[PDB]
């Protein structure tokens, strides 16, 4: 009944998502994130890139070798080329700051229903 | 105690690490090779119980089969029926296409390892 969300990083977000009736798990490296995503099968991956960087794109490609779980990317800065890169790599959505928790949550719901 | 030996032929570091962690977690010893040639060399010196061949190949299989009956499982980005048929006919024992499920790969490894 409750949706399993894995956050792959690099506290308020986890709190708000749990407030929206989700179980939240956190992975604090991309290596750990890959291992956990492929092995533990959460319902959704939130990839928090912080500053837009290439190691995020390789991560998405690596994950897509091993799983079809929906991935939503969050980043601090809006760079169009990185959104295009990430989405083509297999990601399902991408929000850059500034964004609202309301919109994020709405986008999570879209991703879950289409799966 | 008891432990099977798996040789992984894979060029990507991230996947090589992932697979090491997952296979060692299932009680396997893991050897790795970053190219096909080194893979053949590792197949000769390590006498592995099993080889996971991460493609992008047929020639590697054909060469190996002239001196070794070790089980080979292919992981490929290609899902082309033609490619699967070619690898298996060349001597591969199994073939998975992306996205591989780690749980299924592990079950398929268990199948290859049951000897008689």
């Amino acid at each position: 009944a409750m949706a399993n969300v894995l956050i792959v990083e690099d506290r308020f977000l986890r709190t708000a998502l749990e407030g929206d009736g989700m179980r939240v798990f956190e992975a604090e490296t991309l290596q750990r994130g890959l291992l956990e995503a492929a092995t533990r099968k959460p319902d959704l991956i939130i990839l928090a890139l912080g500053l837009p960087d290439g190691d995020g794109i390789e991560f998405i490609r690596d994950l897509r070798q091993w799983s079809a779980v929906p991935v939503i990317v969050l980043s601090a800065r809006s760079e169009e080329s990185d959104k295009i890169a990430a989405l083509d790599a297999g990601a399902d959505d991408y929000l850059s700051k500034p964004f609202g928790i309301g919109e994020l949550q709405a986008r999570l719901r879209v991703a879950l229903r289409r799966h």
